[PDB]
């Protein structure tokens, strides 16, 4: 019913039908008629709702046959559909679009809807499929008694007896996810799943969810954790992929928490996706994105400044163009009675580097890891809700201990560096 439409051509002023195993086409449309109502599907075959049949010609004679018909020609690409159908029917500005909406009819393509559990592992639902000589469009819970959505894997379930669960877009977190009392997280540990990065984000997406992100601390100590016990390298929706930046999560997600293995990152440039790992009790590695692991999902239900200061929204900011280390820097702020610059937002980051930094090269920010390493927190006791890496960036947070940020260049994004190094700073107290 979502993604089902409607075909409808101008010149002829009329949209499709099919009766029994001829075409016609019709001026009065109704969308009531599931005669006239047409979905993509798998192979670029065209899907019939009224006749749970597909679109086909011989190798002109055009018709309505089954699925399963393997000598005909079956495949339609959306494209080329609209100027085929004139081409056929005689159509004779006059173009083929949607009936409810003038958008092309490539404009609802058939998604590859990837299952859960079951013998399949993770392998996308066969649409359409064969169960006890019925053909299905979609998932159906007959068949069942705990009445979850599932379909098969195969064209035909009946010889190959190949089937998965459904995803499931929802509010709830249950038979399919694990729960986290204290944070309202659901988290859903795919071990016999086997997809690529970007499928696996889609498996997600498709449940009302995203790849994982483990933004604190308490996050992995929660998980090291459910992955007791078991033996497995899963996705987590850590990337390289933003081409102009560094790491982020899939979620958009604050990289504030690391949890990297000792001898890791290495091969930031091909291998781009990161991985959890049960042997290294939750440490992470980065692997090749097109590689099949299995995923883990996650899912959440529900001014008047001083006289040296240039002021921003709630608070007021100053540059130290003496040169400190990170600490001798926070201190000389303190001074001032302020700390050193927080960031939450990207407007903050503009101001600041369009205003406060100008044509200065490099400046020490509030960010550090000095109460925990690989942990990061401002200095100010700020929630980390905003983070702006520069490309590959971090990458000194085994080599240094007391690793420290700063804003490189004019893009106002962010490398890390030992608090040895002495630069400028900005301060900011409201």
């Amino acid at each position: 019913e979502p993604n089902v439409f409607l075909i409808f051509s101008h010149g002829l002023q009329g949209c499709l039908e099919a009766q029994g195993g001829q075409v016609r086409v019709t001026p009065a449309c109704n969308t009531s008629l599931p005669a006239q109502r047409w979905k993509w599907v798998s192979r670029n075959r065209l899907f019939n709702l009224g006749t749970m049949q597909c679109l086909g010609t011989g190798w002109a004679s055009l018709g309505m046959y089954e699925c399963d018909r393997e000598a005909l020609n079956l495949r339609w690409h959306c494209r080329t559909l609209g100027d085929q159908l004139s081409l056929l029917l005689g159509a004779r500005s006059g173009q083929w679009r949607i009936y409810g909406s003038e958008e092309d009819l490539c404009a609802l393509p058939y998604h590859e809807v990837y299952t859960i559990q079951g013998n399949s592992h993770g392998k996308p639902c066969t649409i359409p499929f064969k169960y006890d000589n019925q053909w299905f469009h979609g998932c159906t819970s007959t068949g069942r008694e705990d009445g979850h959505l599932w379909c098969a894997t195969t064209q035909d379930y009946g010889k190959d007896e190949r089937w998965g669960f459904c995803p499931i877009k929802s509010n709830d977190c249950e038979t399919f996810w694990d729960k986290d009392q204290l944070t309202d997280s659901c988290y859903q540990f795919n071990f016999q799943s086997t997809l690529s990065w970007r499928e696996a984000w889609a498996s997600c997406e498709q449940q009302g969810a995203d790849l994982l992100s483990i933004t604190e601390i308490h996050e992995q100590t929660y998980i090291n954790g459910l992955l007791t016990g078991y033996s497995s390298t899963l996705w987590i929706g850590l990337n390289d992929l933003d081409t102009s930046g560094g790491w982020q999560w899939s979620d958009n997600s604050p990289l504030k928490y690391l949890n990297w293995e000792s001898d890791q990152p290495d091969n930031p440039s091909e291998e781009n996706c990161g991985v959890i790992r049960t042997e290294s009790s939750g440490g992470w590695q980065n692997r090749d994105c097109s590689i099949a692991l299995p995923y883990v999902c996650k899912k959440k239900p529900n001014v008047e400044c001083e006289p040296s200061w240039q002021p921003f929204q709630g608070h007021c900011y100053r540059l130290q163009a003496e040169k400190r280390s990170w600490q001798e820097s926070k201190k000389a702020c303190l001074r001032g009675g302020g700390d050193l610059v927080s960031i939450h937002s990207m407007a903050e980051l503009e101001f600041i580097t369009k205003q406060i930094k100008q044509e200065v090269e490099e400046l020490w920010i509030g960010l550090n890891d000095l109460k925990l390493q690989m942990n990061f927190e401002w200095s100010d006791g700020s929630l980390v809700s905003f983070t702006h890496w520069h490309p590959f960036e971090p990458n000194n947070f085994r080599d240094s201990l007391e690793d420290c940020v700063t804003i490189w260049g004019p893009e106002g994004r962010w490398n890390d560096s030992p608090c040895n190094q002495s630069l400028p700073s900005i301060c900011k107290k409201a």
